[PDB]
């Protein structure tokens, strides 16, 4: 038993961080052949203050890059801006680089990230994207640049890559096509998240891995029906389930159906009434149906 | 900003995780060299009745192993008991054995698990030791064996391998000498984990992490002197505070000082009465100081 928040292993990755810097800016970058991917305000001469990014793409030079994989540092022969990253070719191959694809990750959807500390892997830990496009993670200055990935079909995919922190401490980050989750700029100026939306079918998988952890007080002898849960739904920040059919083995294995856990949520969003789940003092839905059901039972 | 329970990244170690059955018997092995390390109950006829491992390791036949790693098929040479340890000498040499070192993890310190579902690395998390010996890890069917780790100034100790979860769900494992954290047996027989105490100087890092990330409604300027609190803590399931010095960096920068969030605790150990507190509903102990100095600034 238990439930923690995983990763999945790192090994395939770590070897591809790298340490980038440019005037006094340090983050990391991702060497996949012979091109390193990085955030595009490393070229900035002052992150904090609004950034033109044409006339940092004008004013730069190459030779004012350094690029380097544990002390050991490589020429940067092109760059190129494509999105909010910057695209570096480098004079060597990475010979380390695993077969990989880049997908973008969905709101509910849960991945890794390998936290690298100006050119280091330093930890590695589990998240899940937020309805405005956002992570809650852990990121300090020196991590921009560090890697989301997510392993599937035993297929590698690179899928984040960290830029900023927002004024309420959400995470912002772009895909490796340089698009930015959500829309957000890679600028230092207020922009707001917007209301977070709850992961219905990630709430019910924490309520089912509760329950298969011994924790019970929230059912009741209530059930809501799945349209009625809907509607409620809407007006309450949380996302519509379209089914319960990816809770069958759950609802078998603990003998709770889905619509007995909707009754919990509802009632549960209004208060724990100084109770706890599983340690939780709220609702939890960074926890997907298939990641309970791996954690619980195996693959 | 931001506070996760992180792991250390896994690639050293990922390579070193083998599949060891024997009979109805699967688990993981941990390849060094030519040996593979693994919890002894694997020979065990019936883990579900008292185990006499003298019996056992007489009617022992090699032929009976499977030890195996993707395309790579491990024959037993030897086998022997090393505590409550199986170490057998198998027929080929781990050719990815990294640089490594063997110590024993103390009550309060954390440490990373790599946790391995019948031979295969699946996810790596973040643990700590408590009081009683234990973990609060996640743990089912086909992950013993599976391996604690941790990096110290670029040095990889192993620390853990995994045995059995006690009734009330914590999880129990040995050393790499074969010493069962603990005490406990390895046997399904009645024990009990004993009352849990709780690291003082974790719940204060904890704390501290909370108001670094503007998290502030749990301190008042109320204050509770080291003698008080360590009067309550010996009473209260805590363990006694030894000096503040350890805070010294994190009062500075929060402008709190440890005595200040003694008082809390003492008012929050009741429960956090429908707040949360970095997404903990009630104190958590699983982060030591140095943990949180290094997340929420680097090293
Ligand atoms: C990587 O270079 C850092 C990562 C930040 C540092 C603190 N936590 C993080 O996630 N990125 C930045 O410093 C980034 C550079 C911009 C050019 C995008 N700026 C920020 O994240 C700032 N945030 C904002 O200005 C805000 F979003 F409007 F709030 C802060 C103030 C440094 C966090
Ligand atoms: C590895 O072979 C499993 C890991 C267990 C399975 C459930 N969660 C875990 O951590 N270990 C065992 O099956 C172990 C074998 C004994 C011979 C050591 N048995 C147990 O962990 C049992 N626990 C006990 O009997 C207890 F400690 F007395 F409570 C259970 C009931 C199978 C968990």
């Amino acid at each position: 038993s238990g439930l923690r928040k995983m990763a999945q292993p790192s090994g395939l990755v770590e070897p591809c961080i790298v340490r980038v810097s440019y005037g006094n800016n340090v983050l990391n970058g991702l060497w996949l052949g012979d091109e390193v991917i990085c955030p595009r305000h490393v070229i900035a001469s002052d992150t904090t203050r609004v950034i033109n990014y044409e006339n940092e793409m004008s004013s730069v030079r190459l030779h004012n890059f350094s690029v380097s994989k544990n002390n050991v540092f490589l020429g940067v022969v092109s760059a190129k801006y494509k999105g909010v990253n910057l695209v570096l070719k480098v004079n060597q191959v990475n010979p380390n680089t695993p077969e990989h694809k880049f997908k973008s990750i969905k709101a509910g959807e849960s991945f890794n990230i390998l936290a690298c500390y100006e050119g280091c892997p330093g930890s590695v830990y589990g998240v899940n994207m937020r309805s405005q496009g956002t992570i809650k993670g852990s990121f300090i200055a020196g991590t921009c640049g560090s890697v989301g990935y997510v392993s599937e079909n035993a297929t590698l995919y690179f899928v984040y890559m960290h830029h900023l922190e927002l004024g309420n401490g959400s995470h912002v980050g772009s895909n490796l096509e340089g698009e930015m989750y959500g829309g957000y700029e890679d600028q230092p100026s207020m922009q707001l998240e917007g209301t977070n939306v709850m992961s219905s079918d990630n709430v019910v998988a924490f309520l089912y891995a509760a329950l298969i952890n011994g924790e019970r007080w929230f059912v009741t002898n209530t059930s809501m029906s799945l349209e009625s849960y809907n509607t409620w739904a809407k007006t309450n920040s949380f996302t519509e389930l379209s089914s319960t059919d990816a809770f069958s083995m759950l609802a078998a294995k603990t003998g709770q159906s889905v619509e007995k856990l909707l009754d919990s949520i509802v009632r549960l969003n209004k208060g724990f009434g100084g109770r706890t789940i599983l340690s939780y003092g709220s609702l939890c839905d960074e926890f997907t149906p298939t990641e309970v059901i791996r954690q619980m039972y195996g693959v």
